[PDB]
């Protein structure tokens, strides 16, 4: 069936640490001699309204910061440098569990995992999208700022997302410093944009449930890709891109991408009865990927 | 939002190794000087369709068996026991990253962790509900015999869950650590019937309870029905037996709502939603549990 699955979360689990500043705690990712948090560390929840962010980071010092590590074995800041909305500090211990690793930034459309902690503990971890307004789903309480998404490619960790923010609409930055959707990292109301279904992801769903002999939506109908997309614009679908994720399903299913995309304008008019892979409503958070590799 | 959550697997990942008995390979899970897999390592491929147990035990001597740790930092094996459909293997070194932990048994409705791994190298976790009919509806390839199940209350690790085997269409059983399959399903590659699957009722309360709390509530009403004639209607209608819990009564105090109203509930959206929806769903969710509901909408 399917399920939603993460990555085995224990070589990220060993990276993370607790950040300090003044009366301020979160979380942090600890590679190599560098840890990454939150900028919004160094702001007191009292101006936390509107920050300035540049002469905060003027005001500290090397010892403004505190790093503690809970999990596994039990650090000193050096450095201290500010990149976008992230902290980088330098610390004096290279993270002896540092995996082999990369920064990238992911697109709308894509999953990762994420390890959401609290004051340095990993506490539960879940696989968002990353949706088109440039927020993710996910569950994070309370002091989960700093909480890391990521995915893994062999042996390598790309890092992707670093919590920062509540809107259970949830944004973050990438580990260059830029936040998805260029939100501001001030408690502020911020207009999102609206949310649109991820149109690749649906039609991988649909090869799922073809998969799984639940193909009564299936007619020999089709509309190109041209048009759907003319027609996504119109009704909150993304623009669909086909990979070869997606090709290998449909010389799988021997269903061609036309059909799916004339079914979800049906689909979405509304499911009459009736269920695919049990639930009243369009799926889209499973990825062609996703589907391949569990199906 | 309510979103499908596991443990953290690091501690569970540092306990996985590889198993090989012969031309059979799986998963094993070491804790201790003990290794823990499924007992048909022993069973030759061909032999699968009905094997006995005794007679390939027997044949055994320590050197049958080989383990392997590919994660982080071999292993010797020096004895050899069978438990129900389990085998515990001792070995010379106890792993250093043996993390506090216990063997209880889940009940039906219950969620935990999943680490699905192959040749002892973990790839990827997910939480799982123990259905009523004493299956699991996960995601196993080739290879995955003896990926491990767990909880963790607080520190420790209890361990509930060791992958036997695939039934029908994605559908999947295994062990306690007791070394009893759940359900009494057999390891072996016979046709088994499974009983038909139930809602899981303590389950769907969690889940009405989750919409009362995110402003869904016109499903309540002021008509109750008891857990004692709930529970000989459910006997009727595809539904479990509810057991109340403290999870459960903190939910019924912070929405004011009590358990029998949405027994009753229950009872009614069973029949149908009328054209209504809850939390964007027609279907009753049965897969959130009240542990699940407090923790993620506090």
């Amino acid at each position: 069936g399917l399920v939603k699955m993460s990555h085995p979360s224990g070589d990220v689990e060993a990276c993370m640490v607790q950040v300090t500043c003044g009366s301020m705690t979160l979380n942090g990712l600890w590679l190599d001699n560098t840890v990454w948090c939150p900028r919004h560390v160094m702001c007191p929840a009292d101006q936390l309204s509107d920050p300035n962010y540049d002469a905060l980071l003027i005001s500290m010092t090397n010892h403004s910061f505190s790093v503690q590590k809970h999990i596994g074995a039990p650090l000193r800041v050096v450095g201290h440098a500010m990149q976008g909305t992230l902290l980088k500090l330098t610390v004096d211990v290279a993270n002896p569990s540092t995996p082999a690793y990369t920064f990238t930034t992911v697109k709308p459309g894509a999953a990762f995992s994420v390890l959401a902690c609290y004051n340095g503990r990993p506490t539960g971890t879940f696989t968002v999208v990353m949706r088109p307004n440039y927020t993710i789903k996910g569950s994070f309480l309370c002091g989960s700022a700093g909480s890391v998404g990521y995915t893994k490619e062999g042996s390598v960790i790309n890092f992707c997302y670093m919590h920062q923010m509540e809107l259970g609409t949830h944004t973050g930055s990438a580990f260059d410093g830029t936040m998805y959707g260029a939100f501001m990292d001030k408690q502020v109301h911020q207009v999102q944009l609206t949310d649109k279904y991820c149109s690749v992801n649906v039609v991988a769903w649909l090869y799922a449930a073809i998969l799984n002999g639940c193909a009564w939506f299936v007619k020999p109908n089709r509309t190109s890709v041209v048009s759907f997309n003319e027609w996504a614009l119109a009704n909150q679908f993304t623009e669909f891109v086909g990979t070869q994720s997606v090709d290998m399903l449909a010389v799988k299913t021997g269903v061609a991408i036309e059909q799916l995309l004339y079914a979800i304008q049906q689909l979405y008019t509304g499911f009459q009865g009736k269920q695919i892979l049990g639930s009243t409503m369009l799926e889209d958070e499973f990825t062609p990927e996703d589907v391949n590799m569990q199906i």
